């Protein structure tokens, strides 16, 4: 019969399901609330403890996703999903929900890993459902948690002060850990073992508690898969009331005061809210206008509660966790699928020195590189060979550099120095669940060594034994940190320690370790921002 | 030295003379004169009426709103198409039905000079007239030159595809401001005896329409369609259009019950509303999600029974269409950099392998109507030849260049031509030098690249080469030339072979001479795969 | 560098203003918040304290003024003003701020006198911005402290019972008297000599706090300029539901119950409310009608909480915590001023016994003359002589006598009954700041005393020596009473202390003491007001 977990605020009541090859089913709970419905005057504040509930609560249906570009989510969830088929997704601002996934037996009391993710989307998109954590958890005998938090408006709106500091989003993923840490040993999981991972806005944001004092106890391994806190677009330094202001307005607010922004915002419906979110045309580049003023996305800021200064004044203090940590990259960042979903300029693969200044230009919200600097960038990789079509392909190297690359190692690098153990490596691969409008070179694309992660190959249909065999392998390295904090394991490539010696694990269809990874680029760029 | 003020049929409009370097004689020029009742309220999705005659003196000085339209959409392609050294910064309203007049005719003495009237692009979905200034091509051709708005998007186009919203009211706009010219356009020194329409893309689909239109009968006289005709697939909507207007009044969140109910729930709905229903509609945008088949890029033109009663190819297929000079013609590379850049295309890589070629052929289907089946046999047909990675990207553009405008443009050509009226056709070949920063050096003669020339953009705009100057001058003289003669041809010009049996056109550009088969190959291809 | 100082909410950045004459620059905080912002929910509340903020507030631009009616508010803060300039302002809810002028050297340990000023504006309109300390500050060397509370419905709306007992701009005002109890000494000021001072209904306030058990410890020294708790237009005092009924239905809400009115009033929106305030047509003598109904102001009621009975039974009873106590007026409190902001149907220059008597009975919202005694006053002023000239002054003689003149004596001497330090004086002078309709002939209008305690000669342009001394004189005797409970000082006319001889001092251009002030008036109306 179905499984009933007793957690604090009442029964949960989830569903077997078992994967092949396991006589354990694991354990399926589908929209368990951690919070506190986050509606009307909650919102646009920090996140309170849930209510409890009387008998069993149903746990077995996809709770919705935050509010968010209804066709950006689905395309988005699409395309990372490891499912079979896409799972349709309603739309909600009561939406702090986490799924669970436990390979553990429940009638005896176990105490497995417990592996955190948190989705990526641009703290704009995404939803927990997308990743199922079935195969993970059968396969490495751990249990995975899926997360959500407040995306866009709803959860990044700041005004710089204490009307609205901001990070909503963020310190529901604090609640999110905390309400792990008092009731996964319910489901099989060690409260004592918990490891926070994700991709993109997900590893930003495992980038930021690990740099949070609001975070410290929550968890005690992190993996970062392609993003970091220094991936300058996802975080807003330097005074953002501007912001606040254009989407007061926007809105169809006054802007005399901070409160009066704050309290004409909580007015509007979340109807409301979702069509001026589509009006300020976020995840999509400019292509008028001045590129400074241009704002792709409502990321997170310097609150005062969460981060008490730019993770870069943090790092130097070597003020954080040194638990630790794993932070990698794909070979390309820039593939095709950011460019794709932000209506990237690009069509002839012919780019020639001075067009190719302009986009880089125009990238200003990306890349952030000051124009009388884009001449020295764009020839230190465009100044190679005199082929035009050799030139874009390096041209998108250029953006990957900055954009993921040097930041992760720089952090890389720190995180080492600040004396705990570190890991890096390099996503070399191209799994055939990739969509069909995306080119048969790119390999390595963002998001990329999520299939392999999540097992893909186990739960859709079609997956080559090469793939099979990286995915495995994947998961238990990704598994073994999870329970060691070190990748390292019989039957598989052993993967140095990132210390001075800079080697990282090269991870593709073959999968050796490497050194000095993007030495040279860290040094070009520390370089130019240094001027 | 004071302002020319001008007594129209509903009253005296003020406007300003302005005069061109090397031009002695200044042109006088009126901006916002309105040709029709503001279609507000009740006249929303009907036909436009006479505007209300006013008792003093308009003014006539300053340019008018551009009908509602995706406010950064609009912009965006104002700046890249407009010939004024600095782009006009417009404003967005439902008062929208203007016309700017420029006219180098002596006001004074009574004139009679041709009137060429444009009609802007910009997929019946976004522009203004106000972004194509006519002060250039007037001075140097001595023509009068009138720039026409009308309603767009929903506001021009929704239809119920019965009585209670037939629908093309945005070409019924187009229509009356023609209406309009015949009974005022004398007042400034024009003569409603030679009336040349001319418009690209959008703006040229919709001559061809007018060409194929009775309420259009005795209202122009030459008729020029750029890159743009009453056969590009994407703009005339046949089949059942219920489905799209239920679409679009549930978005807007509106009742389905009847036609009726439909109608008159969105005529209540106010300004802001229709356009937050238009962005949540993302329309001329390419959607990658769901079924191709299903997806509508943009509201267009229809058989309502009163402007078009036939499907164009029906109409065309008879003699039901006006023997009229007419001057058709098409851009090297239609699909180069703008469109693509502005429905929001994947090509990151810039190179496409003949797999995800077809995918993409087939996303495309509201673009070019191919079903899955043709798809992989017209792929092959444009990308097997060569095995080269980014030369099939290239060639996949030509692809959708053909089947969009190409393709119609000659059968559009061969028509008339077989109408016994005199025909002409071009081919734009050339890259300017006022193109997007953005646009790769690579990119010859993409979309509306000779706007440039048509009106006189390096008389005004900075920094253009003695080659270009001479190329729009040229370019102008053919215009203005056809809407006096309704023949291109004239002193100190190559010579344009007129578009008959043996098929002979002009490509145009830095080196422009003769060429006979245009697209004859295209056309023979997609003729006989459209032909299952 | 700009000056900081951090108090129990965090780091404030304000301004150095130095003043002619004067080295030590002043430290100059504008728009400061001393409570949470009276929005929604909190709309006819308590006010509450303020949300601490995280880095440093930067106080350099003045605060909104409460909701009022926006010509109203301008064209008297145009009048009162006593700056170079008269600075527009911004109307809004979140007005809840007050500004800090002190002349202290924040560097070393500071413990200056400490004037807290409440505007005027018969609680209907005005603000705190409106009065630059500078002049006063740098010249005495006290620290002034402007201040805000909420006026009109916002701030005196009740339903005479629990669910909105009203007051609530008193509230405020003792509120931002607790914040200057908890930070002042931050700026150089001592917490343990605080005096609160105000003209017109900032007097009336004043002199409320001074009977109220809920600002006990808040101050040590009152002033209370043309305005007492006995100037009955200020205080409603009997059944305040009618007027509470009148407002809700011209908000447009149900009169169900008196939880009813408040909750759906607390529903509407600013705007729907200011408009409520116009359509009231408030602080405006009603012309039709029976005047006994016109509400002219929504003041001051006896909530149970701020005050526990009537103004006159407080008096009474000798509590053991006093304080001295100054209580002033002016020559001509309705010489020009008030009723030309109120639209007196005045306006023949002329006045026949008859037409008096019609005046004043229209005039009982402000002067509470029964019908049946209009006669014996209208007889006792101006039957002296026989020209509708001196009748017409004699009768705005009436009318500032019950409004000013006989209140504020009967609150001195009760003070002075008490066994507490009380002062007296008549302000008689035409400041040369006057409003150019202002015709030449009246002297010591209502509000003129201003421009003496601020120091417009200091600010403004044009001000004669004589102007200039006056100034210097009456800050210097406000100034003393700061900090002595006594006004007098070495290089001033001898101030009398008010106690059985009713020594009082005549300020103006000549200065000196006098006996007896409206000792006669006082006499003729508690007798006809006891018939
Ligand atoms: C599924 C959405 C498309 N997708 C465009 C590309 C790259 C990335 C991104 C976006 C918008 C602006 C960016 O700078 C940016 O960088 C990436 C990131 O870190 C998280 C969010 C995001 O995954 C998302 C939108
Ligand atoms: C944001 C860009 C503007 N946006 C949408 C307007 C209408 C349309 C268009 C453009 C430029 C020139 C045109 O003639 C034209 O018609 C439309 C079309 O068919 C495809 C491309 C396009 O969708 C695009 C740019
Ligand atoms: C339109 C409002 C009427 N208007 C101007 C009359 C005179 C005065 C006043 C009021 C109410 C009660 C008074 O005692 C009183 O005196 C004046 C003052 O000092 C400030 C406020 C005020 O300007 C205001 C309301
Ligand atoms: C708590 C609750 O709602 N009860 C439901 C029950 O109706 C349903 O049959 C079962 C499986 O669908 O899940 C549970
Ligand atoms: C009523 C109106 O539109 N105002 C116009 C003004 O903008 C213009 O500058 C002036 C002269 O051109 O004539 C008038
Ligand atoms: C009074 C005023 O605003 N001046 C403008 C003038 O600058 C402008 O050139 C003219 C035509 O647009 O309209 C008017
Ligand atoms: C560092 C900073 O932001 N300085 C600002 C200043 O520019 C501004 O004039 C003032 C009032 O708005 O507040 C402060």
């Amino acid at each position: 019969s179905p499984p009933v977990v007793d957690t604090v605020h009442g029964k949960v009541l989830g569903k077997f399901v078992s994967l092949e090859g396991f006589a354990q089913p694991v354990a399926i709970f589908l929209g368990i609330p951690f919070a506190k419905p986050p509606l009307g005057p909650l919102r646009f504040t920090p996140p309170q403890p849930a209510e409890p509930w009387s008998f069993v609560k149903n746990a077995t249906s996809y709770p919705p996703m935050c509010t968010q570009d209804p066709k950006a989510g689905q395309l988005l969830s699409e395309l990372f999903t490891n499912r079979k088929e896409n799972i349709p997704l309603k739309l909600s601002e009561d939406c702090l929900y986490l799924n669970i996934y436990t390979p553990a037996d429940l009638t005896k009391k176990n105490r497995l890993p417990v592996m955190v993710w948190i989705h990526g989307g641009g703290l704009m998109v995404g939803a927990a459902s997308t990743y199922d954590g079935l195969a993970l958890a059968a396969h490495e005998n751990v249990v995975v948690v899926t997360i959500q938090y407040r995306l866009g408006i709803w959860g990044f709106f700041s005004t710089g002060d204490e009307h609205s500091r901001g990070n909503w989003g963020h310190l529901d993923q604090v609640a999110a850990l905390r309400w792990v840490q008092d009731n996964i040993a319910s489901f099989g999981g060690n409260p004592g073992s918990v490891t926070i991972f994700g991709e993109s806005a997900g590893g930003e944001s495992v980038s930021v508690l690990v740099l949070s004092p609001l975070a410290k106890n929550l968890f005690h391994r992190a993996i970062s898969e392609s993003g970091v806190a220094l991936t300058s677009v996802l975080v807003k330094k330097g005074d953002v009331k501007p912001l606040a202001e254009q989407i007061a307005i926007t809105a169809g607010c006054k802007t005399t005061t901070s409160a009066v922004m704050v309290h004409c915002l909580r007015q509007k419906t979340e109807e409301e809210l979702l069509e001026t979110t589509l009006k300020m045309k976020f995840l999509s580049l400019d292509l008028q206008g001045d590129p400074r003023e241009s704002q792709p996305l409502l990321g997170t800021v310097i609150d005062g509660m969460l981060l008490l200064k730019t993770p870069e004044e943090l790092q130097a203090e070597r003020n954080f966790h040194t638990v630790p940590y794993m932070v990698g990259i794909n070979k390309q960042e820039f593939g095709w699928l950011i460019p794709m979903l932000m209506s990237y300029p690009l069509s002839e693969g012919q780019l020639d020195q001075k067009t190719a200044m302009s986009l880089l230009w125009k990238s200003y919200p990306l890349v952030c590189i000051a124009k009388e600097l884009i001449p020295e960038a764009t020839e230190k990789y465009l100044g190679g060979t005199d082929d035009t079509v050799k030139k874009k392909d390096l041209f998108l190297d250029l953006i990957a550099d900055v954009m993921f690359g040097v930041p992760s190692v720089i952090v890389a690098r720190n995180h080492r120095d600040a004396g705990a153990p570190t890991y890096m490596y390099e996503f070399q691969y191209r799994p055939s669940f990739s969509s069909d409008m995306k080119p048969k070179t790119v390999i390595g694309d963002h998001g990329d060594e999520l299939f392999s992660v999540f097992g893909a190959p186990f739960l859709k249909e079609g997956a080559s034994e090469e793939e099979i065999r990286l995915s495995k392998m994947v998961m238990k390295f990704w598994a073994n940190f999870a329970r060691n904090g070190n990748p390292n394991g019989e039957g598989l490539p052993h993967w140095p320690e990132y210390n001075q010696k800079e080697g990282y694990l090269q991870i593709g269809a073959n999968t050796q370790a490497a050194q000095k990874l993007k030495d040279k680029e860290v040094a070009f760029w520390t370089n130019l921002f240094a001027k």
